[PDB]
């Protein structure tokens, strides 16, 4: 018995295993676009993903996290309200079971279809395991996503869900390039968080873009097809596995732009 996304162990019973699911600086939150302060010391946001090395692609039972060779500075993420460099070592993504919900974070409340997340730790650490027990340990950029038109960079995603639809299920995924993930502005929210699944360590700058990415209808479909358990056990549909907004508490939320 671990946490999931069901009523027995979805996000309201995650604390009694994990503590700081009540802490002082959890994610995600809801982005009042009204109180979001623009803020003149934030630098240019770099997103810098020319040489990015994909490798694999597996469902953990979450989601479905696309792997990236993080042994050298290739894919890097500087610049905004960070300080240093921070690799990019995975992303993956959060949807629901209706275009109605699936993101994570809300803006003035309303909830997108889903929620890309590219995760970044910073160089400065060594490596990922020693970043997450940093306070600024990890930068995480949050893309939008709306159901509309298809986004021909997520197709090559898309199309190998069909190889990993179980929990446990890895296929290689190389070549894949992420800039493809990416809307045109690089207007951005940013406030101090944590990671939004266990263990929810609050490691994380969070750096949310204010234009969404639209992706047809069929994309998200075939996100929806995928599987919470693993081969050959009853069929859970994989929907639904976003974490509902938190108490902002002590944080102001700032904007890159006005
Ligand atoms: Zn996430």
């Amino acid at each position: 018995h671990h946490w999931g996304y069901g009523k027995h162990n979805g996000p309201e019973h995650w604390h009694k295993d994990f503590p700081i699911a009540k802490g002082e600086r959890q994610s995600p939150v809801d982005i009042d676009t009204h109180t979001a302060k623009y803020d003149p010391s934030l630098k240019p946001l770099s997103v810098s993903y020319d040489q990015a090395t994909s490798l694999r692609i597996l469902n953990n039972g979450w989601a479905f996290n696309v792997e990236f060779d993080d042994s050298q500075d290739k894919a890097v993420l500087k610049g905004g309200p960070l300080d240093g460099t921070y690799r990019l070592i995975q992303f993956h993504f959060h949807w629901g079971s209706l275009d109605g919900q699936g993101s994570e974070h809300t803006v003035d409340k309303k909830k997108y279809a889903a929620e890309l997340h590219l995760v970044h730790w910073n160089t400065k650490y060594g490596d990922f395991g020693k970043a997450v027990q940093q306070p600024d340990g990890l930068a995480v950029l949050g893309i939008f996503l709306k159901v509309g038109s298809a986004k021909p960079g997520l197709q090559k995603v898309v199309d190998v869900l069909d190889s990993i639809k179980t929990k446990g299920k890895s296929a290689d995924f190389t070549n894949f390039d992420p800039r493809g993930l990416l809307p045109e502005s690089l207007d951005y929210w940013t406030y101090p968080g944590s990671l939004t699944t266990p263990p929810l360590l609050e490691c994380v700058t969070w750096i949310v873009l204010k234009e969404p990415i639209s992706v047809s209808s069929e994309q998200v479909l075939k996100f929806r097809k995928l599987n919470f358990n693993g081969e050959g056990e009853p069929e859970e549909l994989m929907v639904d596995n976003w974490r509902p907004a938190q108490p902002l508490k002590n944080r102001q939320i700032k904007a890159s732009f006005k």
